[PDB]
């Protein structure tokens, strides 16, 4: 019909929103994920979803102690993976084992191997980024949020993953309307943002911390918001 940034243009202060988020919540940027193989990083992202970061890090250590090669996890099948995930305290062990095992046995049957290293070889052009996006999207169970996370964290490609916490804040800011689902919010940010890996990385990290730590689902901390003078929603909460 018409690109989403046309139907809802960004505000004048949008650059100041980026600079307050960065200065407040991530003045020092964490490093990118440099795992041996992008497949490790995708598994790492799955572990962290609907999880505490404390258990997610524990499951990663235990999963890779248990399966030094991802080939070992494939041979163990979803039941052994589930046992391994559950042994580290996870709460979604059956679902995630079927998910992870489905990605592995998919790679093996259709690529003869369990490696995503070919994702690194696509050109760093607009087309090549879209090639890597498409390749991640062909994997069974991997949705747009997880595609963007792996592009941003594991491949240094300028995707624009937006976390649920960040989306909730953007809507309270009325940067984007309530009608829009997560995939549209992601597309809008990818249109309004400079296509620079670092700046998008800085936004994702800073935007999550703000939405998680300041703009909480219940009882947001509007008076400590650096974005307070900009947010229409501050008056409702305060
Ligand atoms: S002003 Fe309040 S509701 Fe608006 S983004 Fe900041 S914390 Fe969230
Ligand atoms: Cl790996
Ligand atoms: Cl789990």
């Amino acid at each position: 019909s018409r690109p989403l940034s046309e139907q809802n243009p960004p505000p004048v202060w949008f650059g100041e929103y980026l600079s307050r988020l960065r200065d407040t919540y991530a003045p020092e940027l964490p490093p990118p994920r440099q795992f041996p193989d992008p497949l490790g990083g995708l598994i790492r992202t799955i572990l962290s979803q609907q999880n505490t970061r404390r258990v997610a890090q524990r499951q990663w250590e235990v999963l890779t102690a248990t399966y030094p090669q991802w080939e070992a996890a494939l041979l163990d099948g979803p039941d052994g993976i589930e046992a391994t995930l559950k042994s580290a305290g996870g709460g979604l062990s059956r679902m995630k084992a079927d998910y992870i095992y489905g990605i592995l046995a998919h790679l093996q049957e259709h690529h003869g191997g369990l490696s995503l290293r070919f994702l690194r070889e696509f050109p760093h052009t607009p087309e090549g980024h879209e090639q890597a996006r498409q390749a991640l999207a062909a994997l069974p169970g991997v949705g747009h949020k997880t595609v963007a996370l792996v592009l941003l964290f594991d491949l240094r490609r300028p995707a624009m993953p937006v976390d649920t916490h960040m989306e909730r804040a953007a809507k309270r800011l009325e940067l984007v309307p309530a009608a829009w689902n997560s995939h549209k919010v992601e597309r809008w940010y990818a249109e309004v943002m400079p296509a620079d890996w670092e700046t998008r990385f800085a936004l994702h990290i800073s935007g999550v911390r703000h939405g998680r730590d300041t703009c909480r689902s219940k009882h947001p901390l509007c008076p400590q918001c650096p974005l307070r003078e900009f947010c229409p929603s501050a008056s409702i909460f305060e």
